[PDB]
């Protein structure tokens, strides 16, 4: 139970502590103590207790000084611990639009930390002397035991999937080279004819915008994840990804010029008011954001939106 995963916080608070305090007093360190803290190795539960301390916000808070004290092998068993569950997770719940269709900015601010946290820690873990094995056991263990498509839904399994493949891409034996076709093609399987579900609602995204009392979305994640994709993928997979994606292109164009009208009825106005100047500026950024992002996607298969037309590269 809440009392319960608190009183256990605290204690790995503590022994946090005596580490960080021994290490600075230069002798010996020992992380045994913090290590069963976490009951990591802990059936005894319904929810791993380790897990439940991930949806605390001083639980997550205290992660990157635990990895501090941690080897790889430490640091692996953890990860595969977290990937095991990911779909199950109160704050993966929380960051779904699926399953939180109207979250308040307190719920927001829970999320950006988890993800901005947690996808820190596992950057610099595949950062760190890590191997192909390695992070092609991590997005396999990802594809087998969660809803991929369930995942997809929030902005913090999007980005950790397209760190992984991107991580992946990024790097080698002939069966480890096999090793990551077959991977990617669960990992495609799992997402097949639910592609567009990445991109959140309209309900969804006019929440988000009077919540937080602005015009405009931010969805560079989004199309980085795409683009990520299809970089990963093979000529038919792009092709099935930029058919399922079809009409949030056009959306996308179409906003985009959209804004480029705007912008050329407020940009002939002489000795703009403040409020119409920083209008303006809005509308002109978020219009090269549209074209930015959704050409990042583009780019990777050889194409450009680029003079109201998506003609092909050079």
């Amino acid at each position: 139970g809440k009392k319960f995963i608190l009183e256990l916080i605290e204690t790995v608070y503590e022994e946090i502590l005596d580490l960080e305090a021994n290490l600075r007093n230069g002798q010996q360190t020992d992380s045994t103590a913090m290590w069963e803290a976490l009951h990591i190795d802990d059936s005894s539960y319904d929810v791993n207790p380790f897990i439940s301390m991930l949806s605390f916000d001083k639980g997550i808070k205290i992660m990157p000084r635990i990895f501090n004290f941690l080897d790889k092998q430490q640091k692996l068993k953890i990860l595969q611990k977290i990937f095991n569950e990911l779909s199950h997770l109160q704050i993966i719940i929380l960051s779904s639009y699926k399953t939180t269709p109207k979250p308040t900015l307190t719920q927001l601010k829970k999320v950006d930390l988890f993800q901005m946290i947690i996808l820190k820690i596992i950057v610099s873990f595949l950062s760190n002397n890590s191997n192909f094995i390695e992070i092609m056991g991590l997005l396999l263990q990802l594809i087998r035991n969660n809803n991929v498509s369930f995942l997809t839904t929030s902005k913090i399994g999007l980005n950790l999937i397209t760190i992984l493949i991107s991580r992946a891409a990024l790097i080698l034996s002939s069966p480890e080279i096999s090793t990551w076709n077959e991977i990617y093609d669960k990992l495609f399987t799992s997402l097949e004819s639910k592609i567009q579900l990445i991109f959140p609602p309209r309900e969804y995204n006019d929440h988000i915008m009077r919540l937080q009392n602005d015009k405009f979305m931010d969805e560079a994640y989004i199309w980085q994840f795409l683009a990520s994709l299809a970089l990963s993928g093979k000529l038919n997979h792009q092709r099935i990804i930029i058919d399922e994606v079809r009409d949030e292109i056009f959306a996308t164009i179409n906003e985009a010029e959209t804004l480029q009208k705007k912008e050329k009825e407020l940009s002939v106005l002489p000795q703009r008011s403040q409020e119409l100047d920083t209008e303006l500026k809005s509308i002109i950024y978020n219009k090269e954001k549209l074209y930015q992002d959704l050409n990042l996607f583009l780019n990777v298969m050889g194409l450009v939106y680029r003079d109201g037309e998506i003609s092909e590269l050079k």
